[PDB]
């Protein structure tokens, strides 16, 4: 153990997800997040050590100058004990800005957990280790503002949330404007893609697209998605008239071909 001096203005502070003990999705990334931009990458990436068992190949690429996510290439198997050491502390990360702790978490991978909203049959289809344990209808977004396709990583949940209009820089008081309360919210993307109850379009759901691009689902098919799906778990979103999720939205990594992410985006 030796000290590491610090001054003001020249430290960063890394925080790691998934939670210390926790059981997550076989689509869960580790990710670490720093509190400042990080300039050398090769340095943190050196930094920081996981080891996973049953162990299998994973890489490092970073979604932005604040956040870094390690995967493999394939879904988690359920089981894997998955280890993350970020041995920052005193580590030089350019530009004069230094770690300024360590961290030091531990997770397990739960059950596969997979649902499929196929806008072609507007059913989002529930598997749980490939039996299908829930089907239930859904409203897309509509032709002018579509879902798009992809792999969606779960990520937090709602028993009650705000959908804000003006946080996307459009006043309420303007169709294409709103605020609406929402029940029972699974978020599947940074952008604002949710899982949600949405009695407004019940009878469209199963049929039609009305939805601003959102996964709307009957009020107890949403708290059931609330109740039964957890973080790392996967949506996958196919047929729709929308493009592709981004790679790095913040839960769309798995969008990313494997040799791309296994190449990774720090300088050789
Ligand atoms: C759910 O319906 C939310 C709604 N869904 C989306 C989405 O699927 O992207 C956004 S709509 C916004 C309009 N312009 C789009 C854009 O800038 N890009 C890059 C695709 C997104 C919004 C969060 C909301 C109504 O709860």
């Amino acid at each position: 153990l030796t000290f590491q001096t610090s001054s003001p203005a020249h430290l960063t502070m890394p925080y790691v997800m998934p939670g210390d003990g926790e059981v997550v999705g076989v689509g869960e990334p580790v990710a670490i997040r720093f509190d400042e931009n990080i300039a050398d990458r090769g340095a943190a990436e050196k930094a920081i050590k996981i080891t996973t068992n049953p162990p299998v190949e994973g890489a490092f690429y970073w979604l932005n100058n604040r956040e870094v996510r390690w995967r493999p290439e394939h879904f988690w198997k359920p089981g894997t004990a998955v280890d993350v050491a970020v041995n920052t502390y005193g580590v030089d990360l350019g530009e004069g800005m230094f770690g300024e702790d360590n961290v030091q978490t531990h997770f397990t991978i739960g059950d596969e957990v997979i649902a499929t909203a196929d806008d072609n049959t507007k059913i989002l289809t529930v598997r749980v280790n490939g039996e299908v344990v829930k089907s239930m209808p859904t409203s897309m977004g509509k032709d002018s503002t579509p879902t798009a396709n992809g792999i969606y990583i779960v990520g937090s949940r709602y028993k009650h949330i705000i959908m804000d209009s003006s946080t996307y820089g459009v006043p309420v008081n303007s169709p294409n404007g709103y605020r609406t309360d929402v029940d029972w919210a699974t978020q599947i993307s940074y952008s604002g893609v949710f899982v949600h109850s949405a009695p407004w379009s019940v009878g469209a759901q199963g049929h039609t697209n009305t939805s601003h691009g959102c996964l709307n689902v009957s009020p107890s098919n949403a708290q059931w998605f609330y109740d039964h799906v957890k973080r790392g778990d996967i949506v996958e979103v196919v047929n729709t008239v929308g493009g592709t999720l981004p790679g790095i939205d913040g839960l769309g990594d798995w969008n990313i071909p494997w040799d791309q992410w296994r190449a990774g985006n720090a300088k050789a």
